[PDB]
């Protein structure tokens, strides 16, 4: 009983004029709201998370903001009127848990910022995907056992298992074959590891495909790393 839920969700800080700061390095701000959200409305389901060895089956952005304007040498950018994240799952018990979770909190503790739920916006899924252009929302992380450059090519081999373990944990069993990615740009940005932002063309298997749209390329998705969306 999978299929795709991905949100929007935009924040207005607690005053509509003041320019809010964001840290370069927020994931794990943003991680403990996600998972502070979703502990809320249902600690059975944040329980089963926290156990559960292997993908969780949910990713999310990085925080954006409404303009921008970036200082210089200072760890955080500053931001302008909405604060705005995506988040995306194929298990409808987290989507709903995480919804509810903020709608059951509406004033938002990020950093060292106040933030007040706006608006949730839900966001139709692409009928197919092989051929599209990507983006990552928030950057890909691959590593092997260390960091895998997307010029080297364990990369891919290393994405497309890590997809056919995703669709073999939630589309039922053994998983499409079919698989190839086309960077176009690659910039990389490090946080603790290097993760990569990347604009790529992505051919093969829809269904193999969608999985990645749904919960994120490559690793570490829950702490908010590989979401994709199709380019604009």
């Amino acid at each position: 009983h999978h299929h795709g839920s991905r949100f929007l969700i935009r924040l207005v800080p607690e005053d509509k004029d003041r320019a809010f700061k964001v840290p370069y390095n927020h994931q794990y701000y943003l991680q403990g709201l996600i998972y502070n959200a979703i502990k809320s409305s249902n600690p059975k389901l944040a329980t089963y998370l926290h156990e559960v060895k292997g993908p969780k089956l949910f990713t999310y952005s990085l925080f954006m903001a409404e303009k921008r304007e970036h200082p210089k040498g200072l760890p955080y950018f500053l931001g302008y009127k909405k604060g705005f994240f995506y988040f995306s799952t194929c298990v409808p018990e987290i989507a709903e848990a995480l919804v509810n979770g903020l709608l059951m909190n509406p004033e938002v503790r990020l950093w060292d910022e106040r933030f007040y739920l706006h608006e949730i916006k839900v966001l139709r899924e692409p009928k197919k995907f092989n051929g599209s252009t990507f983006v990552t929302l928030s950057p890909i992380a691959v590593t092997v056992v260390y960091d895998v450059p997307p010029m080297e090519k364990e990369f891919y081999s290393i994405i497309k298992d890590d997809l056919q373990d995703k669709y073999v944990m939630a589309y039922g069993d053994k998983p499409p074959s079919e698989f190839e990615m086309e960077v176009l740009i690659a910039k990389p940005k490090r946080f603790r590891q290097t993760a990569w932002h990347l604009v790529f063309r992505a051919y093969g298997n829809d269904d193999l495909l969608k999985v990645g749209y749904e919960v994120g390329f490559g690793e570490k998705n829950s702490l908010g790393f590989g979401m994709v969306k199709v380019e604009g």
